[PDB]
């Protein structure tokens, strides 16, 4: 029923992934596609390649479930020019990853413009997607919802429908909601009302076929913080009572959940049995 995992280690291989997942108990994942620390990044090789779509078939994990998260230097937003054009760059190859893993989704934080505007921030971020998009097929870009820290753009759901409504390929932009992120951001998916105010605005801005992805994250502080750092689920401000209330709602059982909790494959476990056990003890539907 539930479509749930973690970000997962690549450092072993992206062949162990999948069976990496399915010893957390889950049948989604999110990657990184690469471990580069600069603005080159290497394509598996094609023996890894198949052995990972090898491991995907062995282990039956549906490929609508599986996600790579874009690397951290990226900043399409970025008012530097050496950085926007290496960022444009590396997306291009992070999108070329995908298509030579088969990932179908790149997840991208949408940028910082460091105080130099959102609407011209917006703008780059569009024109960078316009120049990764126009280059390549098939993989589609989600954009997530972020912290209002900084010059981040994205911490309000109506600037990821402005970066999407302008990109010429809209159908290959779609939209992760971290739940952290927004309840940083005054999102307080604790409440009904204000899970059905979060679906109704993405109805409303993306169409609910847009939603593509949860990164299913508590935080370490209280709703519109805007502090970005996750907590273990039931272990933060979201809590126990507060995932139940989002868990509920068929809308949102409906989506991968995506877990970018603190610590490792074991903590992941540890989160994905926190999960089920709070669809039990509430007698979530
Ligand atoms: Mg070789
Ligand atoms: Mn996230
Ligand atoms: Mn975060
Ligand atoms: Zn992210």
């Amino acid at each position: 029923m539930i479509k749930i995992g973690a970000h997962m280690p690549i450092s072993k291989g992206f062949d162990r992934v999948p069976q990496d997942t399915v010893n957390i108990g889950g049948n989604s994942f999110q990657i990184f596609p690469h471990n580069a620390r600069s603005w080159s990044a290497k394509l598996p090789s094609d023996e890894a390649a198949t052995k990972f779509k090898r491991e995907m078939k062995k282990h039956g994990i549906d490929w609508e479930n599986a996600f790579c998260h874009s690397g951290y230097l990226i900043n399409l937003a970025s008012p530097k020019d050496d950085i926007w054009q290496k960022s444009v760059e590396l997306l291009k190859k992070e999108v070329e990853i995908c298509r030579k893993l088969g990932i179908r989704y790149l997840n991208i934080h949408p940028g910082s413009h460091l105080g130099t505007g959102e609407e011209e921030g917006i703008d780059r971020i569009v024109r960078g997607l316009n120049e990764v998009l126009n280059n390549t097929e098939g993989v589609v870009i989600l954009l997530e919802n972020v912290s209002q820290k900084g010059g981040n753009i994205g911490y309000k759901l109506e600037q990821l429908k402005k970066i999407r409504d302008l990109v010429d390929q809209r159908d290959r932009v779609a939209i992760t909601y971290d739940t952290c992120h927004g309840f940083d951001s005054g999102y307080d998916i604790t409440k009904k009302e204000g899970v059905e105010a979060l679906l109704n605005e993405i109805e409303s801005l993306f169409g609910l076929e847009r939603l593509k992805m949860i990164h299913l994250n508590d935080s370490k502080y209280p709703l519109g913080a805007a502090k970005d750092r996750h907590e273990r689920i039931g272990s933060g401000f979201i809590g126990e009572e507060g995932f139940a209330v989002f868990f509920s709602f068929k809308e949102i059982q409906e989506v991968p959940w995506i877990l970018e909790t603190p610590g490792g494959n074991e903590e992941h476990a540890e989160d994905i049995k926190k999960v089920f056990e709070i669809i039990e003890k509430f007698g979530i539907e």
